[PDB]
């Protein structure tokens, strides 16, 4: 059962992975049919995405450890069947507030993949093979925003919004029983106790390095401007723009393939590359692909094509800089990468939960211009972090 049948437990990880990613990516599109079903005003459609990733980082520090402890099979577990339940429960939800504490609730289960579910991968895997698995990770992360808003944007003239969550749960279920005959126990820790005060004094002592928090702060910023477009895509071109869903799908396109084109890029020159050379090479685009987009659009705010292709221009950047500012983040800090990675997980959650709620104030009271204006000002804070990064 061990040498052939345990990519089981991976490959039930990266479905559980997709559907809690496309649980964002289809859903935004919907958020449309959910806000007029619930009477509600287009400000809570960006909501619906901040309530998600703020629950994301709710339990982050927490579940590493935690698993560690009582063992990672029954928290991955706990974390599918959570899921599962809170995507149902949604239906219920009877008011878009209510709706949006269970969006919250739902995003909780984010939390499980990195800190848990990744640590089992890291630990059951040799370092050759985990390079695979997290290439896989990587390859599904990048296919659910291209094909989420365009399954979403169809999805509301057929089905229900609701149907999209029986959706997300079936898929869970699909997973969890997977990983309930997959999943190794790869706990150490089991039984040590768990210290909240020493937890607790660990990620103030990765904060206190001060490379990592530039580097970690800069994630954030850098892919801030996608997540708000992610976000206020629907409310933008739809109702902002009084376009279609045709072309509010037709739009993801150019920029989720220029996301998907610059991490191609990035696989092939990755042996000849140093990720510090590859981050001031995607710097380029992304830098001129913010300048365009606001540009553009300070100039003629109904533009969307100018915007779209500065979006297109800097997602390519994105694609090229963000893997390798990644493994330099998780580097330029000593300490057990469980800690690490969730703190900068949970840095980044941040300034995407702050940062979608600022950009969508922007864009109801200036409209594009400020929304892409306020994409430039991520682009260089994320710029200016860099060149204290380094060195
Ligand atoms: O960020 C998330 N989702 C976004 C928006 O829904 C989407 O899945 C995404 C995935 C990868 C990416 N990237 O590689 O820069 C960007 C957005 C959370 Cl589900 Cl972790």
């Amino acid at each position: 059962r061990l040498g052939r049948q345990a990519l089981l437990f991976p490959l039930c990880l990266v479905l559980y992975e997709f559907s809690t990613y496309i649980g964002n990516d289809m859903i935004q599109p919907g958020m449309l049919a959910v806000v007029e079903q619930y009477q509600a005003g287009i400000d809570w459609v960006p909501t619906s995405m901040t309530a998600y990733l703020a629950g994301g980082m709710f339990l982050q520090w927490l579940l590493g450890p935690l698993s560690d402890r009582i063992g990672r099979r029954p928290v991955m577990l706990a974390g599918v069947v959570w899921f599962i339940v809170t995507c149902l429960a949604i239906l219920l939800a009877q008011n878009i507030e209510q709706f949006t504490l269970l969006r919250f609730l739902q995003g909780i289960s984010l939390c499980f993949i990195g800190a848990v579910g990744y640590a089992a991968i890291r630990e059951s895997f040799e370092e050759a093979v985990c390079i695979k698995i997290t290439a896989l990770m990587a390859n599904v992360a990048l296919i659910a925003p291209l094909l989420g808003p365009l399954v979403g944007a169809a999805w509301i003239h057929v089905l229900p919004w609701e149907g999209m969550f029986v959706l997300f749960a079936a898929l869970a279920a699909i997973s969890f029983f997977g990983l309930q005959r997959a999943m190794p126990e790869t706990a150490t820790r089991i039984g040590e106790k768990l210290s909240l005060k020493e937890l607790g004094r660990d990620y103030k002592l990765v904060l206190k390095n001060g490379r990592f928090v530039a580097g970690a702060l800069a994630l954030g910023f850098v892919s801030l401007p996608l997540l708000a477009w992610i976000a206020q895509s629907p409310i933008i071109i739809i109702t902002g723009e009084q376009l279609s869903s045709y072309e509010y799908g037709l739009l993801q396109v150019p920029i989720f393939g220029a996301l998907i084109a610059g991490n191609l890029l990035l696989a092939r020159l990755t042996s000849r590359r140093t990720v510090r050379s590859l981050i001031i090479m995607g710097g380029w685009p992304i830098m001129i692909g913010l300048l365009v987009a606001a540009a553009a659009t300070v100039i003629s705010s109904h533009a969307y094509l100018w915007m779209t292709a500065g979006l297109s221009i800097y997602a390519f950047g994105i694609g090229l800089a963000n893997a390798g500012l990644v493994r330099l983040t998780l580097f330029a800090s000593d300490m057990s990468k469980g800690t690490v990675s969730a703190a900068m997980g949970m840095l980044q959650m941040l300034i995407f939960t702050v940062g979608i709620e600022i950009s969508k104030h922007a864009w109801l009271n200036g409209g594009n211009g400020l929304f892409n204006l306020f994409n430039l000002v991520n682009g260089i804070l994320w710029l200016s972090l860099m060149v204290i990064f380094l060195k």
